[PDB]
RNA sequence: AAGGGGACCAGCCUAAACCGUCCGGCUUGUCCGGGCGGGGUCGUGGGGCCCUCGGACCGAAUCCCCAGCCUAGCCGAAG
């Protein structure tokens, strides 16, 4: 069963990563303890749209810096 | 059972794509979810979106009126 980790779990996966676990593990351990969420279509988009937003506000930083490296350095 | 002969006869509304709006979720938006409205309903496949072209006739199974009908009755020839 595919789940999206909400946290880094040792010998499991990284936060935001999609891993495969047995249904019992997900239903009776991860989901109740807030450690993961079902890799459903609905929030596979939620993860995706946040990976997209994080990249958006990052490349905006690496370009509002360069526009300052423009004025300075000259 | 098909088929044939007859009785009767009638076909419609949705879900999803996509659009809009409201609400709340927290993991902040190009988000996800819930409601509502639009859109759509098909097998010659149909629909959505995007271009190009083109701009009155049907009509309920719903509501209204009426005829007709029922729930009392009446006239009715000639020793
Ligand atoms: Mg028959
Ligand atoms: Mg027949
Ligand atoms: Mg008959
Ligand atoms: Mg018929
Ligand atoms: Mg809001
Ligand atoms: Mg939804
Ligand atoms: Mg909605
Ligand atoms: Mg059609
Ligand atoms: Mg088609
Ligand atoms: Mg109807
Ligand atoms: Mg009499
Ligand atoms: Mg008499």
């Amino acid at each position: 069963m595919k789940v999206i980790l909400l946290e880094p779990l040792e010998n499991l996966g990284d936060v935001g990563q999609v891993v495969d676990v047995k249904p019992g593990y997900a239903r009776n351990y991860l989901l109740p303890r807030g450690l993961a969420v079902l890799a459903t279509e609905s929030n596979l988009k939620a993860l995706e749209a946040r990976i997209r937003a994080q990249a958006k506000r990052l490349a905006e930083r690496k370009a509002e810096a360069e526009r300052l490296k423009e004025i300075l350095e000259n």
